[PDB]
């Protein structure tokens, strides 16, 4: 009875997004009665490096290359709902975008926790509605400032703690290749666009894999580097001042090259002059462009969230693919898993118990996809160690997690926090001792159905303990599932059997066709190490 402003919000969002998109229609149709004959879906198809490399030398015009993709990804966004806004004034910044930049009239999608000047970023909760930014955040700035003209804010779950992608905003974003299956998330809305071409390159975030789920559940390129590489001012989140497991963001793009080309663009002076809190580490070509052989650490699962076949037939042929090339693989696996999930990231995560992420939900819908979380967190701290206490013996991983959901004192926190550092330590010196270069990863896939992913936590294993470590971490695509490994879904059982094993085993039945990445991971401060090795699997893995 309480939700009169939650209708109102829901109301005028939905309005906006009409009115961006009948706005995008009528962009594109006027530009195609002057341009008829112009090879639209030769220019969709180039590839990044090709289309800046034409941009810049002035074979395509940049309304050319900015009204083909909005005619793309307003048509793309019929099967998927993943376009929240039309950025207004991109229009403008196309013909005053500065002409010797790296990616001078590339047009760029981002994620809506990205502020743009005069737009609501709601992260899918009313009270975030009717409160545009007073201004672009800094990564955006220095994209405008690169050349780019950044043209829409692509969908999220709401407040971004899902990697499912629905809200009571803009509802609920499906998957390109199959609409009965999630995108991922909580950058959903930018796989889903990036991921059936209605954008050559975006922005994402990423806290529990949230850059490298849609990238992987959507088959395309995706990077989350070490927290503090790129400059998280102007940012919209849920909570401020949680810096244990820390947030990340970075590139997400159909190949690993346009990702590389993403991070040099903005690792610049610009954004180390409009953001010193960053270290002014310049991209280093010399060790992305290197084809020195790679000691490989690599683990076909994590004893923790058991693989799909899909998942352990792309580990192998690319463990075995790599070994082909010449690179020296490796078993290797970080020590205590459990407790980096469990105690650690979950601790990091809920620290306060989730009183001040709850505030963001007062008064609000509570979308199905966020599953039990928002009614497990509001909660009280008695009934979580209780309830923790009788489950143990009998679901010892979900019994888990709720105790390490409760609010703690000051004193907890910082041993909490120092626990991290240890074990970011401990792990590094399990990768020293056997002197790995990368590390090669399972990674969740195929693509959940949607509203399993809020219902099956542990699946958050294979990218979570990278958030955990802050260690770079990307993904890539590297096969497609056959109707075999769709068959041999029915075998899965699980490492626990809980209830997180038995969704995301029907979640992830129903998917021949879908593809399957696998994850590349490297030291901290090393993202161009990552891309390198993705590069490698790209070049090794591609039909
Ligand atoms: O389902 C759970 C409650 N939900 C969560 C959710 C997450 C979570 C954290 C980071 C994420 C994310 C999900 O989504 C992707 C991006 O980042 N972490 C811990 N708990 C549960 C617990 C006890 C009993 C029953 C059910």
């Amino acid at each position: 009875t309480g939700r009169q402003k939650a209708r109102g919000a829901a109301t005028r969002a939905r309005q906006k997004q009409r009115a961006s998109l009948e706005t995008m229609d009528k962009a594109v149709q006027r530009f195609r009665l002057q341009n008829p004959d112009l090879d639209s879906e030769a220019l969709l198809t180039l590839p990044l490096l090709q289309l800046v490399q034409k941009l810049q030398s002035g074979e395509l015009s940049p309304e050319a290359v900015f009204f083909t993709y909005l005619g793309k990804a307003w048509e793309v966004n019929k099967g998927t709902n993943c376009v929240t806004s039309y950025l207004t004034d991109c229009e403008t910044q196309l013909s005053q975008a500065p002409r010797q930049g790296l990616l001078y009239g590339v047009p760029v999608s981002l994620k809506e926790c990205f502020s743009y000047k005069g737009h609501d970023s709601t992260l899918g909760l009313s009270l975030n509605e009717g409160m545009p930014s007073e201004s672009d955040c800094v990564v955006v700035q220095v994209l405008k400032l690169q050349g780019a003209v950044p043209f829409v804010h692509t969908n999220v779950p709401q407040s971004m703690f899902s990697y499912d992608c629905s809200n009571p905003l803009f509802g609920q974003t499906m998957n390109p290749w199959k609409s009965s299956k999630s995108p991922g998330g909580s950058s959903g809305g930018e796989g889903a666009l990036i991921g059936s071409g209605g954008s050559p390159l975006g922005l994402g975030t990423d806290i529990g894999g949230s850059i490298r789920f849609p990238s992987a559940f959507c088959g395309i390129c995706g990077l989350k580097p070490t927290g503090n590489r790129l400059s998280k001012s102007g940012l919209k989140g849920c909570v401020y001042g949680q810096t244990a497991v820390q947030l990340s963001l970075g590139p997400m793009a159909r190949d690993v090259e346009s990702l590389a080309l993403c991070l040099k663009a903005l690792l610049c002076e610009h954004l180390f002059t409009l953001d010193p809190t960053v270290p002014p580490l310049p991209f280093r070509e010399e060790v992305y462009r290197s084809s020195r052989p790679l000691r490989v650490g690599y683990y076909e699962t994590d004893n923790y969230t058991m693989p799909s076949p899909a998942m352990r037939r792309a580990l192998i042929e690319t463990k075995q693919r790599l070994e082909a090339a010449g690179h020296t693989l490796i078993p290797f696996l970080p020590n205590n898993i459990p407790y980096a999930l469990e105690v650690l990231s979950t601790g990091g995560l809920f620290s306060d118990g989730g009183r001040s992420f709850l505030q963001n939900f007062k008064g609000d819908f509570v979308d199905p996809c966020l599953g039990d979380l928002i009614l497990i967190l509001r909660l009280p701290s008695w009934f979580k160690r209780l309830l923790s206490l009788l489950l143990k013996p009998l679901f010892p991983r979900l019994a888990a997690f709720l105790n390490n959901m409760r609010p703690r004192s000051a004193e907890k926190l910082w041993k909490l926090q120092h626990e991290i550092e240890m074990y970011r330590q401990s792990v590094i010196a399990q990768w020293k001792a056997m002197n790995l270069d990368v590390l090669l990863t399972p990674m969740l896939g195929p693509a959940l159905d949607l509203n399993t992913p809020g219902r099956a936590t542990g699946a958050v294993s294979y990218t979570m303990l990278y958030n955990c470590l802050d260690f770079p971490a990307g993904v890539v695509p590297v096969t497609t599932v056959t109707a075999e490994d769709d068959a041999q879904m029915e075998l899965y059982k699980g490492y626990f059997g809980d209830i997180w094993d038995i969704i995301l085993k029907k979640a992830m039945k129903n998917s021949v066709g879908l593809p399957v990445a696998v994850q590349c991971v490297a030291l901290p401060w090393q993202e161009e190490l990552c891309l390198r090795f993705m590069r490698e699997v790209e070049q090794l893995m591609t039909p």
